[PDB]
């Protein structure tokens, strides 16, 4: 049993922005339960959070997970700008709002009520789900229901 899950995470945006997609799954004490969805127009980075979000955001009980992603936006943004962000704010120094604050405000919910390792991979070509989530993007992106308003073209 996955004695506490272990999560995958990707996301394609095929333009910038463009129409998007998540992939994930969350292989919950063991079955596996997978998320993907397409976004109208939308970028990598909103869909790689959205993507970390999403797999916590449906974990019911108080999990320990193993958050596994390749993204150096999701990486970048937790082992470095988070922890200045609380600190001030989520606003620059120059006290302008950050890009993206809408989605990296939620993610910072579900992270907060887990115990979670990032596991951080360059893997590529690692473990069939780094690849799974992906193709899950590429598909979602292929076609796309949904509309990112959070996604905000500016400022
Ligand atoms: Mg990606």
């Amino acid at each position: 049993m996955l004695k506490q899950v272990e999560i995958f995470t990707d996301g394609s945006c095929l333009g910038n922005p463009g129409p998007g997609g998540y992939g994930a799954i969350l292989r919950y004490r063991g079955r596996e339960k997978t998320f993907s969805a397409g976004y109208t127009r939308t970028t990598n980075n909103r869909m790689e959070l959205m993507a970390a979000i999403v797999a916590l955001e449906a974990l019911k009980e108080h999990c320990e997970v193993i958050l596994s992603t390749d993204s150096q936006y999701v990486r970048q943004g937790i082992t470095q700008w988070i922890h200045n962000w609380k600190k001030r704010g989520w606003k620059t120094a120059d006290k302008k709002p950050v890009k993206n604050v809408d989605l990296w405000q939620r993610l910072d919910a579900a992270l907060g009520q887990h115990q979670i390792k990032w596991e951080w991979v360059k893997g590529h070509a690692g473990h069939p789900e780094n690849e799974r989530c992906d193709e899950l993007a590429r598909a979602a992106a292929m076609n796309p229901t949904l509309e990112d308003t959070g996604y905000q073209v500016e400022v």
